[PDB]
């Protein structure tokens, strides 16, 4: 998504994603690895819990 967005922004670049290829909403803990801070792209490919996106590689 971004690269630094915890200030609520976030979940835009979040909603890009989630759909298998990440979450769907009503199954948190996501927004939480972001803001544990300095929120991220492609490490986003690691906190709306996805798996194979842009983070591999």
């Amino acid at each position: 998504g971004p690269e630094t967005l915890c200030g609520a922004e976030l979940v835009d670049a979040l909603q890009f994603v989630c759909g298998d290829r990440g979450f769907y909403f009503n199954k948190p803990g996501i927004v939480d690895e972001c803001c544990f801070r300095s929120c991220d792209l492609r490490r986003l490919e690691m906190y709306c819990a996805p798996l194979k996106p842009a983070k591999s590689a």
